[PDB]
């Protein structure tokens, strides 16, 4: 009838078309996501930046080679998981999405999850942690590593986003955020 593989274009190829918020006429190329569409663990963040914006891939600048570099001291190789954003197109001058644009854009979102159907989301930063608790302002310094009970008994596990660690490079940060990560695989399922 119908595999993961052909609903996944059907998104991809219904984000091409958007046109649902202003972030469609910023951006060069859409991001929609990408890896193992049988993870049982979803990374997700904000949106995309220049590079991903340029190629069209998620995590592919700066932030995205930390990422990797945390993936793999979790024993993860990026292959492996699945990877995505909440919002598809780049922000002018990089800004954060709005909540508008936010929710204007969620809807590709719950798509992509609901086709995967992980154990497990990891929310990077505040604009993915948001996502999951719907829309509200929430402060991820504070509720960092605590698990979210979200749809049909999957966890989420907030943490912060791999940009922060561009600019804090202090160690017992690392050793947090790798702890958070540890906690969301302790989640998937035998
Ligand atoms: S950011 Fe999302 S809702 Fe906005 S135009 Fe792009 S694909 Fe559409």
């Amino acid at each position: 009838m119908y595999t993961r593989e052909e609903l996944m274009e059907i998104v991809s190829e219904r984000v091409k078309k958007c046109t649902a918020c202003p972030l469609h006429l910023n951006r060069t190329n859409v991001v929609v996501g990408e890896g193992n569409l049988d993870t049982r663990i979803v990374f997700v963040g904000e949106g995309p930046g220049e590079e991903e914006d340029k190629t069209g891939r998620p995590f592919v600048g700066r932030a995205g080679m930390l990422l990797t570099e945390l993936l793999r001291e979790s024993g993860i190789r990026r292959e492996d998981v699945y990877i995505c954003n909440v919002v598809k197109c780049r922000p002018p001058n990089n800004r954060t999405p709005t909540p508008e644009e936010q929710a204007a854009c969620g809807h590709f979102l719950l798509a992509q999850i609901e086709i995967i159907n992980p154990d497990v989301i990891v929310a990077l930063g505040a604009t993915a942690l948001s996502f999951f608790v719907d829309g509200k302002k929430v402060s991820i310094t504070k509720v960092r590593g605590n698990p979210i009970d979200w749809l049909g008994g999957k966890k989420v596990i907030p943490t912060f986003h791999p940009s922060y660690l561009l600019r804090n490079r202090s160690n017992e940060l690392r050793r947090i955020v790798l702890e958070d990560i540890e906690k969301a695989k302790s989640f998937i399922k035998k």
